[PDB]
C-alpha cells in the first residue's frame, strides 16, 4: 500500500506549502487504489482555535462549476436539453439578434462570443439581468473564441434546469447529490451545520462568500474533504454509479467539445492527454493564461470520456482556495482544499508532487 510512504509524501509536500504562502488550514484527499486517504492540518478558524477537520466546511469557487455541467449533463441525459438548441428554446425574451447562433453548447463552454468574467456588480435583478444580456455585445462571433466567464456558464445552469420545474438549489439536490449520497454539501448552509463552516482569510481579514446573481451555477456550493473525496471518486470511476441518466451525465461532461491548443474543453472539466508535462498544466493554469481569449478548434462529433486524461479545475472565492485533479486511468486523483486564496500555480505544482508519487 506504500500507506506509511504515502501520508508521508503528504505531509512533505503541504508543510513547505502552508508556510511558503501563510495558509491557515488545509485539508486534503488522495484517492490512491480507489480508498480515500484524508489529512488535515492548521487551523479552520485561529480567531476561535478551531482546528481543520474532514466534516470542516470549505468555499469551492468555481469548482462549483464542475456540478453545474453535470447538473447540466445529466440534463442532457434524460433528453430535456441538447446541446444544440438555441438559447432563444429556453429563454425567448432574449430577441436580440446578436443572440440567433448562440446555442446551449456555447454558454456551456465560454465559446459563444466574449461573454464577461464577472456578473456586474451592477445586476440585482431578473429584469436588470435580462437587460444586461440583451444589450451584450460579442467581440468574436460564436465557436470560434474561447473566454472563461461566469455570465456564460452561470445562465447555461439556470436555464438547463428550466423543463425541470424546480430551481436550481432544488434539481441540484434532487438529481446529483442525494443520488451520490453527497449529504454535507451546500448551497445553502443550514444552521445545524454552519458550526462546520470556516473561514477564509483575505487581506490578513477574514471573509466568506457573498451573494450574486448565478453564484449557485458559478461559485455557489459549498463541502467538506470527505464529500468532496466521494465527487471525485464518481467522476473517475463512473460506471459505479447507480442511476442512469447521472452516469451518462458524468460522460457528456467529460466528453471533449472543444481543443484549446494543449487541453481540451468539457462540461465544468478541463482536460489534458496523460501524460502531460507538469509544465504545461501549472503554466495555463497561471491567470495570464488561464483567463485568456483563446481561438479554438472544435471536435465534431465531441470524442467521448478518455481514459488516459488529466481532468481537473481551480477555484477560487475570497478568501478560499481549492483544486482538484485526477488521472482516470491510473485509479487516483487528490483533492486540496484551502482557507484562503493563493497562486494557482502552486496548487498545481504541489499536487503534481503528491500524484506522480503514487505512481
Ligand atoms: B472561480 O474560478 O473561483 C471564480 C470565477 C469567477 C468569479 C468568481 N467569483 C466572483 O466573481 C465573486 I468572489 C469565482
Amino acid at each position: 500500500v506504500s500507506e506509511k510512504q504515502l501520508a508521508e509524501v503528504v505531509a512533505n509536500t503541504v508543510t513547505p506549502l502552508m508556510k511558503a504562502q501563510s495558509v491557515p488550514g488545509m485539508a486534503v484527499a488522495v484517492i490512491y487504489q480507489g480508498k480515500p486517504h484524508y489529512y488535515t492540518f492548521g487551523k479552520a478558524d485561529i480567531a476561535a482555535n478551531k482546528p481543520v477537520t474532514p466534516q470542516t466546511l470549505f468555499e469551492l469557487g468555481s469548482i462549483s462549476k464542475t456540478f453545474t455541467g453535470v447538473l447540466g449533463g445529466d440534463a442532457i441525459a434524460r433528453g430535456e436539453i441538447s446541446l444544440d438548441d438555441p438559447v432563444t428554446r429556453y429563454w425567448p425574451q432574449l430577441t436580440g439578434k446578436q443572440w440567433q447562433g448562440i446555442r446551449m453548447l456555447d454558454l456551456a463552454t465560454y465559446t459563444a462570443g466574449g461573454l464577461p468574467l464577472q456578473v456586474p456588480d451592477e445586476v440585482t435583478d431578473n429584469a436588470s439581468l435580462v437587460r444586461f444580456y440583451q444589450n451584450w455585445q460579442p467581440q468574436w462571433k460564436p465557436g470560434t473564441t474561447r473566454l472563461y466567464a461566469n455570465a456564460s456558464i452561470g445562465l447555461f445552469g439556470a436555464l438547463a434546469v428550466k423543463p425541470s420545474g424546480m430551481p436550481y438549489e432544488q434539481a441540484m439536490t434532487t438529481r446529483v447529490l442525494k443520488p451520490l449520497k453527497l449529504d454535507h454539501t451546500w448551497i445553502n448552509v443550514p444552521k445545524a451545520e454552519e458550526a462546520h463552516y470556516a473561514w477564509g482569510y483575505r487581506d490578513g481579514k477574514a471573509v466568506r462568500v457573498s451573494p450574486g446573481m448565478l453564484d449557485a451555477q458559478a461559485y455557489g456550493v459549498k463541502t467538506n474533504v470527505q464529500d468532496m473525496a466521494n465527487w471525485v471518486m464518481a467522476n473517475m470511476a463512473p460506471e459505479n454509479v447507480a442511476d442512469a441518466s447521472l452516469k451518462q451525465g458524468i460522460a457528456l461532461a467529460q466528453s471533449r467539445y472543444w481543443r484549446i491548443g494543449s487541453m481540451y474543453q468539457g462540461l465544468g472539466w478541463e482536460m489534458l492527454n496523460w501524460p502531460v508535462e507538469a509544465n504545461t498544466v501549472v503554466e495555463g493554469s497561471d491567470s495570464k493564461v488561464a483567463l485568456a481569449p483563446l481561438p479554438v478548434v472544435e471536435v465534431n462529433p465531441p470524442a467521448p470520456p478518455v481514459k488516459a486524461s488529466w481532468v481537473h479545475k481551480t477555484g477560487s472565492t475570497g478568501g478560499f482556495g481549492s483544486y482538484v485533479a485526477f488521472i482516470p486511468e491510473k485509479q487516483i486523483g487528490i483533492v486540496m482544499l484551502a482557507n484562503t486564496s493563493y497562486p494557482n500555480p502552486a496548487r498545481v505544482e504541489a499536487a503534481y508532487h503528491i500524484l506522480e508519487a503514487l505512481q
